[PDB]
């Protein structure tokens, strides 16, 4: 609850465990982090009152996942927004000092209503932290946008941290 | 509606659009593919009477998600399974002889109550077709699970995929 803002290598140092520390939480290194920076956290305000993290992905035609997903029919998989969303919340909860490893517990309703094309410049992250439950969890609402363009929606966003996934 | 198995080779052949034909469904390729093979599918039957798919994804310690999720730490994604599923569901609506692109539309309810290491052997997705659509949009609603070694671990409620004659709409 330090910083507010982190960078591309900020992330990579989370990624490897150099950022919350061996055994706290971890965002993926490429190909799997879809995140490039998180412009804003916080642990106040947002929608609910109980904080916010804005983040970025830039978009290019040469990322990995258009050449397979589709063969002629190039789109950013709805997966891997969502997936953003599980990693910014565990991000949060390491970004307040909690302890542990992070696995994604699921979701309430998601709906995708546009897309990411190779054409397009960059993805916009809007996490608003619902509830932290204190084992160790956030609940969050999150919206992905692309060039200004709302595409997807999730409720009831949930991340868990574990100081033994073992059990699981 | 004849072919009611596909080995890894034929979902190549559907990921270059080789199976149901240009401008028709698509599985994405490696390395967006979750699925090795579809061991059965139908449209009759099925907890709902709309049919199923079971389909399977090999595991081993070098598939490329381990590596950098998480470093020390190696799962498979959750939101790759879950992907699975959205992918299987487009399969069946390709399968059934609907015209157009797939395109995931969303999900109610997801848990993931369990992981898959990479000393697992095989994830196991058990599709159960809820509802089809076919009025101006075309449609399929379903529940699946993912399970690995024969536990489940995940669920999903309302999964939706829609095939779109033009993806012009997103
Ligand atoms: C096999 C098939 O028709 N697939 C199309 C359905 C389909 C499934 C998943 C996604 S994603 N990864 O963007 O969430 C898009 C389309």
């Amino acid at each position: 609850t330090k910083q507010h803002a982190f960078t591309r290598e900020d992330l990579l140092r989370c990624s490897r465990g150099e950022l919350f520390g061996p055994g706290n939480a971890q965002l993926p290194a490429p190909n799997m982090l879809m995140i490039d920076r998180i412009v804003h956290i916080s642990d106040v305000g947002g929608k609910y009152g109980k904080g916010e993290l804005v983040a970025e992905l830039d978009i290019n035609p040469d990322l990995w996942f258009f050449a397979c997903h589709f063969e002629g029919d190039p789109v950013m998989p709805g997966c891997l927004g969502l997936d953003a969303m599980w990693q910014l919340v565990g991000f949060y909860l390491g970004w307040q000092g909690n302890p542990g490893r992070g696995r994604a517990l699921g979701s309430g309703e998601v709906k995708f209503f546009g897309q990411v094309l190779p054409t397009a410049k960059k993805v916009t992250y809007n996490i608003h932290i619902k509830r932290t439950i204190n084992l160790v969890l956030a609940i969050a609402d999150g919206t992905v946008s692309v060039d200004g363009r709302e595409i997807y929606s999730a409720e009831g966003l949930r991340v868990g941290l574990f100081t033994s996934t073992d059990s699981f």
